[PDB]
């Protein structure tokens, strides 16, 4: 049907039914007269795995007799979403499936929404190392990701009176079709226990014993043959073992609940054992594999930095530097300099956030019971890093104890990013603003003892994914005039830019949107009895709710929307539908109270029949990467409105500009590099700069001054607190106001005016159909260096030592 | 190779080669070089499981269209055993399997070898309900078990030091190839809650919920197409929901704690809360299907006996009587008396034992708690039973005491026989000598009031198991002589007394007892490293460890050949290995002492020069299905030595009996009606009889009295507490010492005189080899009757009224 899509020959087409019907009989021992939906999306997703599998073992095989330098991605997340129409796309499968499901009567697209999300991740570091994965799959890197099977992702959200409300993301319950357990390939890791120093050095004794069973999933890059693994560990209690027998069976459960759920924090440092134990969980089992692989392959740990790179997502899996040292020291009994050249050769860091409640900084003491050696380990890094520190700037001891692993205070603490620097050859950013914030801030004294260390790789998303997936229209109207090539090739999407002139490519543009929205409307119609107006223009907020992100921002522009259209009724205003949407981390007060303030607003503007269907407010539920695959081609205004200086990067603004969305912004993470890439005459910044907080920051933010000299401002702060938006339980928002008045870390009010200026710029562009789409075509055809190829290419020669490679696997 | 093991088509081997390479490929995602045994096993597993799809589909949609009425066997055990050659035998694809394998250079037994015993049961009852659904299977049953998923089966035994260790029985760990998880058919089941009556009666309201997740395992029938289903269910947290989000994920557990684990006590009730959950979880989500499967069918509930017979095994599903009352009567709105009718006509009862400590009194106080809507049902049934106890016999109080399902006490408690018996139209025993005892004894008073209510139904065992599967040797030299409708028409083995004079069949049967003899040595040595004098008696007692069993008896027998060697070193006896084997509950202390009393009588008698290999005693670790079709096709001497009374049937009876070993026994269970079938000089039966323990309990049972007279006796009593047998701890067997000179209920010294002159015949017979191959023959060719083929045809007419067909389905 759709060019992209690939081919329906009628022998691929004849197979794919014959093992469609072939696995509904002996994989589902279903009956054609019995079958629910939810038999035939499984039906097909084992036919489409069993086409991955020649390829899975013909790629692994080849890593082995070839040994190429292996890439080890550490993350405690993965944020993959769904896998079934990846995986057609990256197989060219889809338009055959298409074709064969049809020709048994069965809608392919109600087949794939029975999927369940891969939820394993809280936002866009979870997201970051999924889109990783599918552009190292598609240069041809012998690369792995290690992570943990959470029996549980994110929470799914249910909004119940207008607040979030939890649910256990039980995603395992009809099972997963694309995984392999490999329980042939268990590890031991092990937990407490103490240190006896003998006549052969430490050793770790008496320890608890839990086993880490592995379970690979296939990671197909684009059309290249190539498939790699997602080796996610699942914990197990140990064969062996006053409750009695019962008890201890029963008992097991504490074991196995290191990999029972995701810690649903995002961006915010919770110091729980239970967290402690999953990031040492990934880390030796991981560690073990990554060993056993080194030594059965072609020929002394000398060559281990030459044949591993072991890249840190974030300090989450930190303690791989102890571990490493803890393996080559104790048990295969190098001396320490050796050890931690090859250590520091093997490991790299990237950092996400500079907001220090992020930061991971372990207690002392949790580390001394949990983790004796790995405590002991790193005190022995910690001296031998601070005397480098002290004969490079002799007599600096402040610097001495800034730039320490070890926090003195109340609670002695481990920095684990002061360890990541110390342990690692390289340490990135994620935007170029960012990392050059790291040298300059937070990691200045490191930057100043090792100024080669410290890079920038800007973030990308997959154009697989984030546009011949989620956006096939745009896909193929692009196609029709550049060819394929741009799919694992974005920069060719600067062709574009020869048709910002072209009736037909604009005309194409818009009608691609217009399909795009009517497509939304109508799922958000289907599955929630929610009504739109498509035609307003779609403008949308959708990323994890925090204080940083600033959706009050977002609030107090919806609020002032409101406000101008009851005091003119008689004056036009471009329509909208304001859509935002994201998950509060179930302990963060504030954010749970923004969520039932967007709903509140909702209540009074939604139901206003003076405001009609010119303005809409909704919260889209449960925001997760399958609602990201579906609103963000619908959207025609991206809302990026971070606090310059506090968004390291972002990825949604990313998705938003390849998707036709204009972006309203400040010039914060890598939206600074993206109005670079387009021309900021086509981009919608406003605000604040990082220099006019930090001037702000050095006279003290007063919110009380803007209040005073914004009647329109006051006027809806006025609302908040009188019971506006409450009525029935008039003081619901005292905790919003009085932060936004007294506690604002984020500087709302200063970044308000600016904004509903701009926003009133959005709506006169919006007002001249021709040049809003003109300006779309312009983002478009620039956002080619946001691509995860580009990302990922970056990191293989600069900090990996490896070249990539689009060339295909042969068969 | 062999004939009863069918055909190697050449056509039938290339198709399994083909399936088998298909699988390792695509269900294993395994090259041939990387490949292990236990992916070989796998793809066995996975080929013959697609064999069976297509007969388990024909066989359900028969049932649907043809809706004969339909058999539910509801146990709390299903003791399966392994899967693999059991398949293969009933679908006649062994010999192709194993010249499939052969061809690809594989030993299709060392992979059968790889496979997990499904452990879900202690002993005789659990093992009765497995031999149940395979013959249900072979005579055609519209038949379905319905048990319990346990995540861990009865324990794995090690004994260490000479003492019993429980480790976790993880069957689950590489998966379960035959079953279907058939999550789309959950149910709820609810726990807790109160009653709320209303003008619409009662309702059960603010209950717990617990999902029932139900897992299908297909029974193949003996070569009759016919495939049954065993459905087992999964306890999984309900989708909705201090220690905040993370501890209610974690709290998911309490509720799966349900199918944990199989509680390990044989013939002991233990009043668990936990084990109540399990009952009432089996029962509720076993009638929910039944009421739906009834419903959905060709046309009230007046039908409802006419198209469903429940049969309780045992009182663990007793709640099955209330629990339909509450569904009739709460939910379908019949009046209680149609209710009643239609209840007592749907469920009958087994009986499995007589001894006190085994009946199930469940307090009041936790039926009030966990099933406040049960209790009062109860409490309604009772008071309506005992209405017609006062109207048969008219001022019998003490009756209406003794009948009662209400036992007054400190705890008041529900009788659950008593129960059965008021809500059942049939009762049964299993075993005549148990069915009449039943009537004279423990339900005397049932008995009087409802006569035609209590039957017998004499236990078997499926000659698929326990001859063709475990014994092909002697399954060939049978069909040699009668060809192969023995295997499902036992009866014809009597054919077999035709050769008690035939010189081929006598040299033929010797043969292969000796060659069962030296496979079950050279497995003690390949496994264990153990070492046995295969030109010795092998003298086997393996079964639960009881005092009733009086594996104790056993003890003071291999004492007494042990004291009489050293006494007359110079004298000839036949050599023997004695081997006794089972698990003692992890709680039943004088069960763990008596296998400790096995281990250190070895540790004397095995390293006595004196002795060398003229006497062996070993103790079989870790007794479980799997091991009885090894060992007991080795065996010689059968011990079933049950104090007279006290064992209802036994079933390992029946096997060694099937296996061509000899018998020395009480008169006892089935034991008397083996006896009757082979005549009593076939069989070594000595001790009391029942009449005589009821004449000793009535002038009080002295034990020093046998102490006293008998004065090899004395002499063992004498090693055991002066520290013989526990040199290091020579009071080790004081507890042992006390039980049997002050508190042995099952009267050991009362029969030690004529078991061990019973013994010295059992010698004497063995030394004549063509008279023992003689008497063998006249026990195997009269086991017949105890096929469980010949069971379940009496159930089906005498109490379910269902005609068994061994005519075969049409593919
Ligand atoms: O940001 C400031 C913090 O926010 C809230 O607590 C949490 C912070 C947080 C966040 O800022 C972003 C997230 O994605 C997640 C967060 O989780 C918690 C939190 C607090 C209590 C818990 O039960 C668990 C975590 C506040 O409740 C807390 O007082 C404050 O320290
Ligand atoms: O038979 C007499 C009983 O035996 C032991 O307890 C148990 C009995 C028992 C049995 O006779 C056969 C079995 O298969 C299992 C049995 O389990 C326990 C038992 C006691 C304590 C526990 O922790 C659990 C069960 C004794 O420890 C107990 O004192 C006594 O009541
Ligand atoms: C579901 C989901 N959440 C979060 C993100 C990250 O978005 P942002 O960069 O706006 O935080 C992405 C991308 C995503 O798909
Ligand atoms: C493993 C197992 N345990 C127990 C039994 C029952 O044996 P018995 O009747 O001797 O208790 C059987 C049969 C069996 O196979």
């Amino acid at each position: 049907q759709i060019s992209v899509r690939g081919l329906a020959g009628v022998e691929n087409v004849t197979e794919l039914k014959k093992n469609f019907n072939r696995h509904l009989h002996f994989t589902l021992v279903k009956d054609r007269n019995v079958a629910t939906p939810r038999d035939y999306y499984f039906a097909l997703a084992h036919t489409v795995r069993d086409h991955l599998v020649g390829r899975w073992i013909r790629t692994q095989q080849h890593y082995y007799e070839k040994d190429p330098k292996r890439i080890y991605y550490l993350s405690l997340e993965f944020y993959m979403g769904r896998t079934l129409q990846n995986t057609m796309v990256n197989l060219a499968l889809e338009n055959a499936c298409d074709e064969a499901t049809y020709q048994l009567g069965l809608d392919m697209e109600e087949l794939e929404e029975i999927e369940e999300d891969a939820g394993l991740g809280n936002g866009g570091l979870g997201r970051l190392a999924a889109c990783f994965l599918d552009s190292m799959a598609t240069l041809g890197l012998a690369a792995y990701g290690y992570g943990i099977r959470y029996e549980f992702g994110i929470f799914n959200q249910k909004i119940c009176g207008g607040w979030q409300m939890e649910e256990a993301d039980d995603w395992l319950r009809y099972g997963n079709p694309w995984e392999k357990a490999r329980p042939e390939f268990t590890l031991p890791v092990h937990f407490y226990g103490r240190v006896e120093h003998t006549s052969q050095g430490a050793k770790w004794v008496d320890t608890q014993v839990v086993l880490a069973m592995p379970y690979d999933t296939p990671v197909p890059g684009y059309r290249n043959n190539v498939v790699n693994t997602m080796r996610l560990w699942s914990a197990k209690a140990p064969n062996d073992f006053v409750g009695g027998y019962i008890q201890a069976v029963l008992d097991r459960n504490l074991a196995e609940n290191i990999s029972r759920v995701l810690y649903p924090n995002d961006n915010f440092f919770e110091g729980k054992e239970l967290r402690l134990k999953q990031e040492y969980f990934v880390v030796a089992a991981t560690l073990q594999d990554i060993i056993r692989r080194f030594k059965s392959s072609k020929f002394n740990f000398d060559a281990f930095p030459d044949k591993v790179a072991i890249q840190l997502n974030d300090t989450h899996p930190s303690l791989a530097i102890p571990e490493l040292m803890r393996v080559l020291v104790d048990l295969e009994r190098l001396d320490w300099d050796k050890a931690w050249e090859v250590t520091v050769k093997t490991c790299a860091y990237t950092n996400h956030t500079v907001l220090p409640e992020a930061l991971e900084r372990w207690p002392v003491h949790l580390l001394e019971t949990l983790l004796p050696r790995h405590l002991q380990i790193i005190y022995e890094i910690n001296q031998r890093f601070l005397n480098r520190v002290a004969a490079a700037f002799p007599g600096d001891v402040d610097r001495l104890r800034r730039m320490s692993l070890v926090e003195e205070g109340a609670v002695k603490r481990i920095n684990m990013a002061h360890l990541c620097i110390a342990g690692s050859h390289a340490v990135n950013g994620v935007a170029r603003i960012h990392s050059e914030i790291l040298k300059k801030t937070i990691f200045k004294d490191f930057y100043e003892l090792e100024p080669h260390k410290f890079q920038n790789k800007t973030n990308g998303i997959t154009p697989r994914r984030w546009l011949v997936l989620c956006n096939p229209g745009l896909a193929e109207i692009i196609a029709e005039r550049i060819g394929e090539e741009y799919i694992s090739d974005l920069d060719q999407l600067r062709k574009l830019l020869s048709y910002v002139d072209d009736e037909a490519f604009i005309r194409d543009v818009a009608k691609v949107k217009q399909e795009n929205k009517l497509k939304f409307a109508a799922y958000l119609e289907r599955e929630y009895k929610v009504h739109i107006n498509p035609n307003s223009l779609f403008d949308v907020q959708v990323k994890r709710i925090h204080e940083y992100k600033r959706q009050l921002l977002n609030c107090l522009h919806v609020i002032t929307l409101y406000n101008r259209i009851k005091k003119e009724p008689n004056k036009f205003v471009v329509p909208r539908t304001v859509m935002i949407g994201g998950k509060a981390a179930p302990g963060y007060h504030m954010a749970k109270m923004i969520i039932k303030l967007i709903t509140a607003i909702g209540d009074v503007v939604n139901h206003d029949p003076v405001v009609g269907d010119r303005l809409r407010v909704i919260f889209l539920e449960n925001y997760r990467v399958s609602l990201a695959e579906k609103v963000i081609p619908a959207a025609d205004l991206s809302e990026q409105i971070s606090t310059a200086g506090t968004e390291a990067s972002g990825t949604g603004n990313m998705k938003f500009m390849l998707n036709g969305a204009l972006t309203i912004g400040t010039m914060d993470g890598a939206n600074v590099e993206m109005a670079e890439e387009a021309g900021e005459e086509n981009f919608f910044i406003f605000g604040m700069r990082v220099e006019d907080v930090d001037r702000l920051d050095q006279r003290g933010y007063n919110a009380q001054e803007y209040y005073d000299r914004i009647p329109e401002l006051r006027q809806i702060i006025e609302q908040l607190s009188s019971g506006f938006f409450s009525p029935k339980q008039p003081d619901l928002f005292k905790d919003i106001v009085n932060m936004l008045m007294h506690h604002d870390r984020f500087k709302v009010f200063a970044d308000y005016e600016e904004y509903v200026k701009c926003q009133e710029r959005v709506s006169a562009l919006y007002k001249n159909p021709r040049e809003w789409t003109r300006m779309v075509i312009r983002n478009i055809a620039t956002s080619g260096k946001f691509s995860s190829d580009r990302t990922i290419a970056q990191y293989a020669r600069e900090i990996w030592g490896v070249e990539p490679s689009r060339q295909r696997l042969p068969a």
